[PDB]
Parts: structure tokens; C-alpha cells; sequence
């Protein structure tokens, strides 16, 4: 049995003044660097324990002992995402209900169904970059957000945000980003009703999506299942309020982290030109049709390894929370009472040298040549167990398709020798990452 | 010999107070409705004579007697367009020089070469409209400007403005519109050096600077590349067969500005008006769409097929009849002479062809000149000479007329092939003037016919 580490507290404020940054996850990583595999963190009214080692997170991922918790961050996100799948408790009726109803929308059958629409948006990205003049450059996370938002809008809701027809972010994005940034800042605390205004912009958009569906054509997408699908357990469909919450939930969770992933993957590729070369070689060899087929995207194995290694270094959803189901001893050293909260600090987990070796900071896609020769619970960018990411296959198929087309159609240049600056909005993304792309002059479909 | 009519004068201000409007051409049309085929118009320091009848304009277009004049409007535009082709005198060395050097860019060879690029931009317009959601609409002159600006940028300079990637107007457009507007408004200032107005002129200089920054970008993108054969290639490399000389750098910059403006603004206006008249005349719309569907049989239009869109072309010509988007041009008298056997003119005297009013000459077109009927152009060689002048006259006529008409026929054809249109607001025609003419606030909804590209 051991006493759990905790950084300095300042009376009433507890550990809160130790963040005081626009980069709380990276700050918590520094704290983990100093204090080790586990430390307690208190804020006024709340307490949690940050885990950073595979040996402990392995235990935390045991669902007989720990269940998904709503961290304070997620409690703030619940103000607009409600009891949608991301921000609901496992024991809430609508969690299992919505999970059962929406899981078929992520069957491989459904993926094959989404592919043509993903290609629609991907082609828009490629054409945008084909049409740049020589003195121009690419704003990478901005365009990746254009792509991923449009993709979830079309595939999921037959709604076109038309982000590439705008040189500024879509209104939905501006409000979403401000709302997420506000939840994040609020963790460290007029902002108030600016928040309500951003929520209202997002909900107005949901209104537009529902109205566009009802005013139409036979459909079979995510929204079709939200509106009509029945839970096999209870026989019930989702009610209107939960449907609205699921739409918000999927529009946000369904694009933000994928944008981050494509941005980090391109970053690491232009910073490791031999790895870039291997990936481009694969894209050119596999993607032989004028636009990619589903079956060919499944063959992009090195590109998929590149994406996994980007997720290892900077998991764009960088933490998840658990609570203790019953009194127990964690790791045989740390006693926990029922209700006690844990935070998995994923980037730090992914730098556990006892698992990955001493060169954890290098970008080596080949770490994933044999993806489950990797020890249990060493790699958790998509969370855990029955509460793991429902959209993982969607995300990786989209990102593999898109990164594949990018590598097929252009040579990329890190023309500014960009210094990595990671912006935090609960999620992570490179900020200010820009490149130049030289077309290989290969025609589309 | 007859005394020439002139509307009311106001003490030193002369006829100026009869305008005082952001719609001066429409006002001159009302004045012409009152005074007839010709009237003198004086402002402080200047005088011109507005012509509205074919019988007089036929004489004005005789180049043995009259040559192109730089009107005050064009002298104001010359502040940023310099001695480019549009704003130079016929007998300026750089006019003939630039004419000889640049005319080859409008040969049929060259047009056939531009077709794929025009299709590139047209396809972008069609895709934008295909991708609108059910609750949305189209801002017509805005999207026509996106299309026409991009088309001259690409065909002329291998430069992509990427206007369809922006939800507001391109910066170049905002500055161009403000500069043209300033040129227009300045014509009606009694005392232009009044403090409120030189406070005003700062913006003019700023807008000229934006347009020139864009020129800098076009030149640098061309210089940074290693093979072309467009308008810019001829600007940079062509030599005048007469003098042996190339254009100098300064004149090249003026030409780039000139073609970026003249090469898109009036074509945007034309497509906008044409669509307006089509939705206001659904029978004509139906006929034109039938022609488009029958003719444009390939997944994207061929050069040869656009030429077969004869009714579409008639539609465009009738739009130009009712609202010629370059609505006037100016002439001077080469020597003392008599106009129409009634009106004496001295060397130097100016004439202005008031083109929309000419285009409403009932002795030429019949009594229903206000109605939209494309069939007016079925046999154009029965139309009297100089009855129809949307592209100016003689050796100073529009160098881009075929370019413009091919572009607009292609684009309007694809629009009619791919969508049914709805005048969902029952739009009330509002014509904005910036020297040139264009509908303002014109919006429609388009329902896709779901035909692939
Ligand atoms: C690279 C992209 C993505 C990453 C890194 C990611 C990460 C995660 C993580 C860590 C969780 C668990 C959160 C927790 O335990 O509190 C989660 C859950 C979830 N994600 Fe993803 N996600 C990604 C893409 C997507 C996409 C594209 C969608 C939708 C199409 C999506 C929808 C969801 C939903 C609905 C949940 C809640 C699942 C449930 O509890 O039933 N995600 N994601
Ligand atoms: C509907 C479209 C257009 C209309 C109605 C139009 C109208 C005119 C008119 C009326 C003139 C004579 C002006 C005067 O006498 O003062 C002119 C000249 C000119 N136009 Fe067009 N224009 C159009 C399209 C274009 C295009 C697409 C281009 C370039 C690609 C172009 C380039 C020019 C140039 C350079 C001149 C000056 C010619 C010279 O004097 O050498 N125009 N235009
Ligand atoms: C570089 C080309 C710029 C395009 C400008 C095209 C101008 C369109 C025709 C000019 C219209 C002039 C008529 C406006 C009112 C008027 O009274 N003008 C007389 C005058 O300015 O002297």
C-alpha cells in the first residue's frame, strides 16, 4: 500500500492554479513527468486521479471494477450534447437504447454505403488544392475540418455544410470551437450567454437538418436510423429530444478528432520524409482507379499504420474518465472508494517506455505492423470497452481514404519548417500548420 | 439645319441637377423619352450630345467622320486603367501597338483553346448549385461574377481567383466595384474638390492599390513558372509587327487591369439579366431549356455544340437589347460636318450613344420594344445597320465579343440543362449602375434535374 502523489494545493483553490494555461493536457503531462504513473488532482468541489502507466490503466480498463465517468469537461459538454451517446451514463436508458439503435449504422455494410459520399467530399479537397496558385499555401487543420465536417454532414445526415465554398470556418464550427473552448476554460475558473448563443447556432443547424430530411426521397443513413430505428431490447424508437442530442453529438464527435488526426498525420509525414516516401509509394501503387474504391482503401496498410502512430503520439481525444464501481485496491497499492474518479491521460500512456521502448518520441509507423502483438491496453486513442468509440471504423476509413488521395495527388513541402504548436479545445490539433502542395498532375474521376 | 434640344439648365451647374442619382443611365433614358432622338447635355466644363435613334447613330458610326472619344467616365477610369486598350485614344501609339500584339489571343484557334478552361469554371458553378440544400437559394449576380472573373483569370492569365471557394466577393471585386462607382459618382459632383470628397478619394487610391497588388500576384506567378500561350504570354513576349516593339512593363500592368475588368464585369451583368428575363418569361425559358437538352448531349459540352445553341444565343442578344451591360459609348467629330442633315457639329464635338434607348427605337424594332422576344434575332441581316450596338463600333469595337458570347452561351446552356429555376421572391428588377449595368438583389432557387457531369 502506498500514499498517492499530489502536486501543491493552494487552500480553497486546491490544485486548480497549477493549470492556468490554454494547454491543460500538455500541462498535466508535465505534472505526470514529475510525479509519475498516478497523481491526485483536486479542484473546488471535485477530485480525480490521473493515470499514465500501462500497468495501472490496464486495471482501470477492467469493466467489472470501473465504468465510464462523466469528467467535469464532459459534464459541461452535456449542457448541449445531453444524454447523447458521448455524454450519457452507461446506466441511463438512452445510452443502451441509442447504442443498439445506431450500431448498425457502423456495420461494414453501412461503411460500404458511406464510401461514395466520403469520396465526394475528398474530391472536393483534392480539387481545392489542385486549384491553388504558386504563391499560395494550405492551412492544414482548417481544410481538414472542412473535409471532416462535410463528410459527417453528408454521410450521416444528407446535409451539405459546403465548407469548401467558404474561405472562413462554417458558422457551426465557429460556435462549436467557442463552446468547447468555453467548457475547457470553465474547468480552470458574459462568457455564459456567449455560450448559450453558440449553443443556439448549433441547434438552429440541427433544426435545418431535421427539416431538410422531413421535406424530402428514400434514405438509409445515420439520421434514418435515429428517426425510425427501434431498440431490439425495448421495441422503442428514440424520442425527439434525444434525437436532437444525438445529431449534435455526432456532428461534433464525428469530425473534430478526425480533423486533428489528419492534421497530425500530415505533420509527422512532412517531418519524416523517408516515412512520407513509403506512404506515397503505397498510395501510388494501390489507388489505381480515377477515384478510390472501398476495397482498395482497405489495402492501404502502411497509411493505416501512419494514422495509428499519429494517434499514438497525439491522441486527438486525449483523455477519458472512469469511476470506481466498488471499494477496491488499484495496482495493489492505491485504495479507492466507490465513486472515486480516474482520468486516463492518453498521450502519457502512449509514452510508457516499459511498453514502447526508449524512443517513444519518434514517429515510427512500423510499430503497428502487428497491431495486437502490442500489449493489452497500451494503446487507447478510442477509449475502452462497451463505451469505446462507436465511430472508430468510420474515422479510420475516412482518414485512410483521404490521406491516401492526398499522397497520390501531391508532393508536400514543409516550406516554413513549422514548429509544432498544439491547440487544446478539450481535443487536440496542430495550430498554424501550413504546407505547400505540388500537384503530381494526376486526373480525377 | 435645326436647333438641338437640351433639357433644363440650372445656372452654371447646367444640366447636372437633373441627375443627382446612382442610376444616371436610367435617368438619361427618361430624359431621352422626353426629348427624343438627340439632346445636348452640359456639365461644368464639358458638353456632349446623347443619341437614341438608329438614323443618327448610323452616321455616328461612320469612322470616316467620327472616332472613339474618351468620355469623362473613361478619363476617370483611365486613372487606374491608364493607356490599356479600353481607355486609350485610337491614335495613341500604345493603342495600335497593344491591339496588334493582343488581337491574336482572340483568334478561333485561341477560342477553341479556351473552351476547356471555360468548362472548368462552368462545372464549378453547376456543382455549387447542385450542392445547395433544400432551404437555400442562389444570389445570381454574385455567382455570375464568381464565374466570369474566374474565367478571364484562367483563360487570360492562368491565374485562379478561386471565387467559388469564397462566400463573400473576392477582394478584387469589392475594390473594382467601389472604384467604378467612384468614377460614376464623380461625374455628378458640381465641385469635386469639396472637402467631403477629397476625404472620400482616399478609398479610391486604396482600391487602386488592391487591384494592383493582384496584378503583382499574376505577374509573379507567371514569372515563377517553367510554358503558356495565353493573353499574358502575348503581353510579355509579343512584338508589334508595325513598330517592332514589345509592350513596356507599365502598359502591360494597365492591360492586365483592363482585361480583368472589361473581361468579366459586363458578362456577369449579361448572364444575370438573361436569367432574369428567362424566369420572367417561362415560355421562353421552356424553349431555351428544350434547346439545351437537345443540343448538349455529351457529359460536358464540346466547343462545336455550344455553337449549335442558337436559341440560347438569341436569348443573350435580346438581353443585350433590353439592357446592354455596357450601356453607352463616346465619339468625337473629326472635322466640321452636319449630322443627319439637321445638326451642325464642329471638330472635337462629342457624341454619346445611349445604347438602351437606341435599342428601343420603335421604327427599327416595332412598337413592343419593352417585351422580351428572342425571336427578334432569327434573321439578323434584316436588322438595319447599326441598330444593335452592345459591343461598340468599328475598329474600336469589343475585342472580347466572341469570348464573352461563347462563355455566356456555354454557361447559360449548362444552367438550363441541369436545373429548373424558381423566381421564389417574384423579384422586382433593380438595376445597379457602376458605369456598367447589373441587376441587384436578384435571387432564385434551382431544382436539380439530377443529370451527372
Ligand atoms: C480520430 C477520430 C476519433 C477519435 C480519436 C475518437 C475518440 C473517442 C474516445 C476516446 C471516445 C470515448 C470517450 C470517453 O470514454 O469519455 C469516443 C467515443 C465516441 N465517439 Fe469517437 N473518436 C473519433 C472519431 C469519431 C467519429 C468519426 C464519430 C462519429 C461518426 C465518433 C463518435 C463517437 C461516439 C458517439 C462516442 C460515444 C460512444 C458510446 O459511449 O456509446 N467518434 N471517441
Ligand atoms: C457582354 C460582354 C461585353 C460587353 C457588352 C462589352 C462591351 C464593350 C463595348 C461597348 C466596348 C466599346 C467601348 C467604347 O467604345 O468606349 C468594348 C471594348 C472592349 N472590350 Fe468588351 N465587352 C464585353 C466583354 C468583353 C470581354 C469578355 C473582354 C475580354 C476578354 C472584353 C474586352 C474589351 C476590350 C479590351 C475593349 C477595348 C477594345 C479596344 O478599343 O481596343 N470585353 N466592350
Ligand atoms: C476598363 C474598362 C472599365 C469598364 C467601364 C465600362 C463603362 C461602361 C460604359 C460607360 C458608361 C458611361 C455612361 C455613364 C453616364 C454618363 O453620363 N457618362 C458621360 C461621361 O462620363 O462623360
Amino acid at each position: 500500500i502506498k500514499e498517492m502523489p499530489q502536486p501543491k494545493t493552494f487552500g480553497e483553490l486546491k490544485n486548480l492554479p497549477l493549470l492556468n494555461t490554454d494547454k491543460p493536457v500538455q500541462a498535466l503531462m508535465k505534472i505526470a513527468d514529475e510525479l509519475g504513473e498516478i497523481f491526485k488532482f483536486e479542484a473546488p468541489g471535485r477530485v480525480t486521479r490521473y493515470l499514465s502507466s500501462q500497468r495501472l490503466i490496464k486495471e482501470a480498463c477492467d469493466e467489472s471494477r470501473f465504468d465510464k465517468n462523466l469528467s467535469q469537461a464532459l459534464k459541461f459538454v452535456r449542457d448541449f450534447a445531453g444524454d447523447g451517446l458521448f455524454t450519457s451514463w452507461t446506466h441511463e436508458k438512452n445510452w443502451k437504447k441509442a447504442h443498439n439503435i445506431l450500431l448498425p449504422s457502423f456495420s461494414q455494410q453501412a461503411m460500404k454505403g458511406y464510401h461514395a459520399m466520403m469520396v465526394d467530399i475528398a474530391v472536393q479537397l483534392v480539387q481545392k488544392w489542385e486549384r491553388l496558385n504558386a504563391d499560395e499555401h494550405i492551412e492544414v487543420p482548417e481544410d481538414m475540418t472542412r473535409l471532416t465536417l462535410d463528410t459527417i454532414g453528408l454521410c450521416g445526415f444528407n446535409y451539405r455544410f459546403n465548407s469548401f465554398y467558404r474561405d472562413q470556418p462554417h458558422p457551426f464550427i465557429t460556435s462549436m470551437v467557442r463552446a468547447l473552448d468555453e467548457a475547457m476554460n470553465k474547468l480552470q475558473r458574459e462568457n455564459k450567454r456567449q455560450f448559450q448563443e453558440d449553443i443556439k447556432v448549433m441547434n438552429d443547424l440541427v433544426d435545418k437538418i431535421i427539416a431538410d430530411r422531413k421535406a424530402s426521397e428514400q434514405s438509409d443513413d445515420l439520421l434514418t436510423h435515429m428517426l425510425n430505428g427501434k431498440d431490439p431490447e425495448t421495441g422503442e424508437p428514440l424520442d425527439g429530444e434525444n434525437i436532437r442530442y444525438q445529431i449534435i453529438t455526432f456532428l461534433i464527435a464525428g469530425h473534430e478528432t478526425t480533423s486533428g488526426l489528419l492534421s497530425f498525420a500530415l505533420y509527422f509525414l512532412v517531418k519524416n520524409p523517408h516515412v512520407l516516401q513509403k506512404a506515397a509509394e503505397e498510395a501510388a501503387r494501390v489507388l489505381v482507379d480515377p477515384v478510390p474504391s472501398y476495397k482498395h482503401v482497405k489495402q492501404l496498410k502502411y497509411v493505416g499504420m501512419v494514422l495509428n502512430e499519429a494517434l499514438r503520439l497525439w491522441p486527438t481525444a486525449p483523455a477519458f474518465s472512469l469511476y470506481a464501481k466498488e471499494d477496491t485496491v488499484l495496482g495493489g497499492e492505491y485504495p479507492l472508494e466507490k465513486g472515486d474518479e480516474l482520468m486516463v491521460l492518453i498521450p502519457q500512456l502512449h509514452r510508457d517506455k516499459t511498453i514502447w521502448g526508449d524512443d517513444v518520441e519518434e514517429f515510427r509507423p512500423e510499430r503497428f505492423e502487428n497491431p495486437s502483438a502490442i500489449p493489452q491496453h497500451a494503446f487507447k486513442p478510442f477509449g475502452n470497452g462497451q463505451r469505446a468509440c462507436i465511430g472508430q471504423q468510420f474515422a479510420l476509413h475516412e482518414a485512410t481514404l483521404v490521406l491516401g488521395m492526398m499522397l497520390k495527388h501531391f508532393d508536400f513541402e514543409d516550406h516554413t519548417n513549422y514548429e509544432l504548436d498544439i491547440k487544446e479545445t478539450l481535443t487536440l490539433k496542430p495550430e498554424g500548420f501550413v504546407v505547400k502542395a505540388k500537384s503530381k498532375k494526376i486526373p480525377l474521376g
